[PDB]
């Protein structure tokens, strides 16, 4: 099925899922200049603090780690959104090497990866239900740059030795998503959708304008994991990220100055 390989890669997504070519598909570049600062935009309300992680795996194209979504209890609100978004899964995208990595760009300029934290709207009751709405899900997407360690995200990098394999789960409870957020709640956004199949179009994404930065040795824990499952030809997961695609007749709107 799908990858990142040059037979399977984003340039073939659209034959097995023609959205693919649609009017609102993500990542896209952030021209800075050309985005709007929209004074009616409020601030991100970002409500982790009852966050309950429950699992992290190896799905073949990132590693994902879940939370119970069966309760309010990590929520994003405010910001564009109206109403109610439930935190899913976080999972990344990055590079082979420090200048690639990111699915977003930002005038052009490409991070060593992103983190994708992945909230569905409890209008729709689950998130099967909300990925076919226009503004089912919110992404809030973080850029990262190589320098310092982020001390949060390090119980993540000392487990991914134990899932290196597609298929590979294993228990990651207790852990608070609050620790891999930058200092600042300043954000981009648009209307979008998945990075990956099916690419659906049911995404408001948010785009924070501070990268959190990250170790070199942190990241390159991330490359050592595998496309491949257990017992075949190692492929290294390394650049599972999309191209920007076209922004079409879309506005980015900043919510600073
Ligand atoms: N890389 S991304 O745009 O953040 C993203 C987020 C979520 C998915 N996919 C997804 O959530 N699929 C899904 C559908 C129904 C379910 F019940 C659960 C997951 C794909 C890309
Ligand atoms: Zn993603």
């Amino acid at each position: 099925h799908w990858g990142y390989g040059k037979h399977n890669g984003p340039e073939h997504w659209h034959k097995d899922f023609p959205i693919a070519k649609g009017e609102r598909q993500s990542p896209v570049d952030i021209d800075t200049h050309t985005a709007k600062y929209d004074p009616s935009l409020k601030p991100l309300s970002v409500s982790y603090d009852q966050a309950t992680s429950l699992r992290i795996l190896n799905n073949g194209h990132s590693f994902q780690v879940t939370f119970d979504d069966s309760q309010d209890k990590a929520v994003l609100k405010g910001g564009p959104l109206d109403g109610t978004y439930r935190l899913l899964q976080f999972h990344f995208h990055w590079g082979s090497l420090d200048g690639q990595g990111s699915e977003h760009t930002v005038d052009k300029k490409k991070y060593a990866a992103e983190l994708h934290l992945v909230h569905w709207n409890t209008k729709y009751g689950d998130v099967g239900k909300a990925v076919q709405q226009p503004d089912g899900l919110a992404v809030l997407g973080i850029f990262l740059k190589v320098g310092s360690a982020k001390p949060g995200l390090q119980k993540v990098v000392d487990v991914l030795d134990s899932i290196k394999t597609e298929g590979k789960s294993a228990d990651f409870t207790n852990f608070d998503p609050r620790g891999l957020l930058p200092e600042s709640l300043d954000y981009w956004t648009y209307p979008g959708s998945l990075t990956t199949p099916p690419l659906a179009e049911c995404v408001t994404w948010i785009v924070l304008k501070e990268p959190i930065s990250v170790s070199s040795e942190q990241v390159l824990k991330f490359r050592k994991l595998n496309f491949n499952g257990e017992g075949e030809p190692e492929e290294l997961m390394v650049d599972n990220w999309r191209p920007a695609q076209p922004l079409k007749n879309r506005q980015i709107k900043a919510s600073f100055k």
